[PDB]
């Protein structure tokens, strides 16, 4: 209740309907317990891969246009963080499960992920700084809340990949990248109303990619 | 119609094509029996699209490898504003809705994304990779024109035979005609433009849904 | 004295010194006087067509991030309406002349021009729209000035392009632009100081084109 | 050896001039008055923000997946590399980071900016980098050239300042630039222009930092 401070708290609320639902999507329950099927893990992993690559690109171009070295420093931080944490667990994950980076970069990325990929760099491309770090906070914190929800069924998890995956989300090192890009919204001196439309869409993606990653789409 | 690199995109495209070709929204606008809330609906979504489009051209346009085509880009682009988007302007106040209404309609989410894609394409791939993103969009429309352009003798409704008008028209099927010939003399494969071309149109596929089920 | 008024006066004011310059510049006042050789004038319109070229793809940019669809409306228009009119006429100027689009296409830009169309693309990719508009008004404004100042020696000018040259800028329809870019910066909201550093910026490269024009650089 | 060796070879007239001028020279040697290396500060830094910029840009428009990385690494590697670097260095001569911020960049430092904003925004990915390897690979030559008078140059300043570009770290993002453009499958002559217009630039951004411009 207290994460409710202030603008990005405001926003997290607004978008407690659409959270409620990724926090009990099954295949976010059936990670954490164990139960997932291998082959939608693969599928996710080719596709969330590609996510990856495309949301270091909008961090970069965010990142092009802050409007303040400190700002820049964030994004590049993040950015740079994106490819020397998630994405380094990444591809060792695929290696792990017999998947090469060449099968990566064959994967097609389903309409959800290329909806989503092409939302983020549009916006990072052309939208207010703060708008763009508004559309990528839900990609980062979700993963994070997700984590910080569904953590206790690992000590009961039997798969040691998707241990590995979920360890970088209750990392500290992770809620350091959620805990500075909060700050960052939270100082930009725009409403959470002004924020709300950006904050939103990527929420509603980030619901769809779960699902998309679900059902084999 | 199957000559070169687009006729061979279209080709590989024919399964989603003829989903669009088919869709109820499509063949109901044409008829006539559309009602007019889906229309309003639609209007109403595209223009948010048109406007984003243009967008998109600019975007290309600010980067096209050679003057003739950025002057090309750029015309398609202008060509957006005072061509489709004039008419789409009438065609609302004709309907009861304002400018301020369509500023003020929420893109469904097909619409952002489609909207997305291309801008996302335009802001960051090669030129002809953009051009191949935005074929489709122009093309579909002349060819949905093409299939149902008999239907509109017999149709009742004036708005939507007007909103037809313009695809059957020569100034529409030329600009398809020289986006081709772009793209068709880029030097480029079939497989390389292939991807663009296929999200895009997959994405005119659910556009006419989303129009249709009011989403 | 009537474009003393608002934000786009407080900055034409503060470039006094630099307008000035560009104002009694001797390239300009041979052109319009008619003494300017030849050879310069066509180095002139070599390095200017490549410049207008990438003036387009300015406003392209600009127009890309509009604030409104009005805003876009006229961005999009000094874009086409740059291939249309200006680049148009400039065809017509380098064919009287004897230069193909051709020569031009091949006409190397001198370190100025480089320079200026970078700093225009570089601030149409990434700077606020109102921002780019203040570097893109000097540019259009001080040719109108220039030839507010030179259209008297017009009359007694003996050489034809020169005086095809100059009828553009003193045309109702490129006044009127400048009237309409000054008013969008106008209601921008934006204060001088904020716009200043883009518009004094712009305003020292038409200072450095023109002397470079005049040495054959 | 290769495609940037070639480049390397083909800007030589313009590089000589680099590795021989006086701002370079004096820095290294030590007899740098201390406000033009205040007045070079407070451009350079300016341009390494907008040099960040630019990197991220390239990136933003990486080809591969690894390319995109390399360039990412070379963002960030200059933020916390040599930028970290200029803070302390600007901290320890008294100037803040705001007194940078309010610096007004001359007239070579908006122009070098702009062409590595614009090239990197528009441009094909490897023509960015050939843009951006002359101001990587000129300052490590000319650390490699006049590196032997730091033993004996007194300003602490200058030596620290000068430590990053003979650093293997520096080096490395510069043999990985290369390395980059060497495999690139694009020819010295395609990747000349950019390689030429950044090189002379750096040549001009040295003489504005020493005539105070
Ligand atoms: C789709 C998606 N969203 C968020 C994250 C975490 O940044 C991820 N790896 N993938
Ligand atoms: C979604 C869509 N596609 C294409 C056109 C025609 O360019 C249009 N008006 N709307
Ligand atoms: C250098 C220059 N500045 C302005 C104009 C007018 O837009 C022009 N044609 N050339
Ligand atoms: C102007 C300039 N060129 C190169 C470097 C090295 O990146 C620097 N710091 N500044």
């Amino acid at each position: 209740h207290h994460h409710h401070h202030g603008v990005t708290g405001e926003l997290r609320r607004r978008a407690d309907g659409i959270w409620q639902r990724i926090l009990a999507h099954p295949f976010v329950a059936e990670l954490y317990a164990g139960t997932l099927p291998m082959e939608k893990f693969k599928y996710y992993l080719l596709q969330d891969y590609n996510y990856l690559v495309n949301f270091a690109k909008a961090l970069s171009l965010a990142a092009s246009r802050a409007p303040s070295v400190d700002l820049m420093k964030t994004a590049l931080e993040l950015a740079y963080g994106t490819v020397t944490g998630e994405m380094a667990n990444y591809e060792a994950l695929l290696k792990e499960v017999g998947l090469s980076l060449r099968d990566a970069a064959e994967a097609e990325p389903n309409r959800v992920n290329v909806s989503y990929m092409a939302y983020l760099k549009s916006t990072c491309a052309l939208e207010g700084f703060y708008q763009c770090m508004a559309a990528l906070l839900p990609c980062f914190w979700s993963y994070a809340e997700i984590a910080e929800r569904h953590g206790g069924k690992l000590r009961e998890n039997p798969v040691h990949v998707y241990k590995k995956w979920a360890s970088v989300y209750l990392s500290p090192e992770y809620r350091g990248l959620v805990e500075r890009l909060r700050a960052v919204l939270d100082s930009s001196g725009l409403s959470a109303e002004e924020l709300w439309p950006y904050f939103k869409e990527a929420s509603l993606y980030e619901l769809e990619f779960w699902q998309a990653a679900y059902e084999g789409h």
